[PDB]
């Protein structure tokens, strides 16, 4: 079974040069066009328009901005019927439940796609891609798909889930502890300490989280926060005088009294004596 | 040379367990008393009172609830010149720096210290203790003391640097993080997916953080936020669509919106162009 791709913007071309190297014909197409050039000389037929590329292939996997994009360019292919669409647009859940039911409706298959990885990440060991929809679908490209990244999790039936979850890792978790960073070493720097000194512990500190997350998500699936060690309402006063000393040295530690509230209403709301993972109980806005 | 320690609860003991496999004579102490019992059955001498701890050994390894209590045990020991005060509590810096030239006046060498490990996880790999205050001193013991963790780094000449450290590693970055998670996790409950399905890409996402982090911390050394790709624009939208769509899950996204702020703060004092790590400017509370 063979694969065409549209777009070649450094993901999509990245994706190219897997699909060719793990054994399948590849077919390109670029909106900005040039661009698709060098995937020739890898051995990839390009094509004139999306349509040639819908046309070329049974498996579909699409690679542009974002679902607007995706939209226009599947409306030129007139039938785009009994074909796999595998879209890998980030986007929210409502984009990924709206276009997969408008990709049923012109009698094609869909797989809702979200890819953590880098570009020059693809081949390796430190990639992955999540997939939800039709799990009959996911089932038909397994083998063709699972190649292009070491992971690759058929993540549930909802359309919209693996956005939900990279809208979850990347953002809510990721990008907030990259920043949680920023406002560390911006106090160190405060204090007149040298930032330097935290790269060697960084690797600790790092390793530690991943455990403790693991943890967290045990604490989540079941409802056991037994206490065990250090509780919401040690933790409540340790932050609180980080915050300060943090504050004092003239920081916003904005991050940091958002951690506080959160850690604060769950105490007043009666967890203080139960493990840091009954946080959980008091996020919803109520 | 010999060591004791003031202080078995937990920590203490496997710093004890630690130094007495590692080849070196060791005699504990413990307010609490009785919970010292055990450590005699490994191979270490318990001792009457501080007095006795203080004077039966040249390096004394301080391991009590805070900096009150280590203030308040070394008082009783009348005499404490010549002799080597190591203190590996918790703390602001000014409380390390005060008990630091409170140690110097009663003509002993002092070296603070702050221990990124768990207890069990002393002897292992995965541990690390960092020190600061007079080199020489640090010079004198690294011998005695590396053996107990891993990593084991003299972080400055300010004695109260491992405590800024440990606050910015431990609290601003470590517990925020954390916290981010349980925002993520709340967000995929909310949203009927299956919490379970981000276990696999936990890994990734922890790796991907650390290398952004060393990254991070490049460009904070450098003046040099190159823009290179992804924009703080870019972000900030990025961040607002993902609180937005976790606010319409019905989730209070603090630490989100924190780190939208952060975002935000950052453009509006012309920085949009440049790369993420160009938020580090406008933290200050100004």
């Amino acid at each position: 079974m063979d694969v065409s791709i549209l777009g070649t913007g450094l993901m999509g071309t990245a994706l190219a040069q897997a699909l060719i190297r793990s054994g399948t014909k590849v077919t390109v197409w670029n909106r900005t066009a040039d661009r698709a050039l060098p995937l020739a000389a890898a051995g990839a037929t390009v094509a004139e328009s999306p349509q040639s590329a819908i046309a070329a292939s049974p498996l579909i996997v699409i690679s542009l901005l974002n679902y607007e994009i995706a939209k226009d360019v599947v409306t030129e292919a007139d039938s785009i019927a009994g074909k796999i669409i595998v879209n890998t647009a980030t986007g929210t859940p409502e984009e990924a439940n709206q276009f997969a039911e408008w990709i049923a409706g012109r009698g094609a298959r869909y797989l809702d796609g979200a890819i953590a990885a880098y570009p020059e990440d693809i081949g390796t060991e430190s990639s992955g891609i999540n997939y939800s929809g039709d799990e009959d679908v996911w089932e038909d490209v397994q083998s063709l798909l699972t190649p292009i990244a070491a992971q690759s999790r058929y993540v549930g039936a909802r359309p919209g889930a693996a956005n939900v979850i990279d809208a979850a890792m990347a953002g809510a978790f990721f990008n907030v502890a990259l920043g949680a960073f920023h406002e560390a070493a911006a106090y160190v720097r405060s204090e007149d300490v040298a930032i330097a000194e935290m790269r060697h512990s960084l690797h600790l500190w790092t390793d530690k989280l991943l455990e403790l997350l693991h943890e967290a998500l045990k604490a989540f699936e079941s409802g056991e926060y037994e206490t065990d060690q250090a509780t919401l309402n040690v933790y409540a006063a340790a932050v609180e005088a980080w915050q300060q000393s943090m504050q004092r040295a003239g920081q916003r530690a904005a991050l940091m009294t958002a951690n506080l509230d959160n850690l604060q209403r769950a105490c007043a709301a009666g967890h203080g004596d139960k493990g840091i993972f009954a946080q959980i109980e008091t996020l919803s806005a109520n």
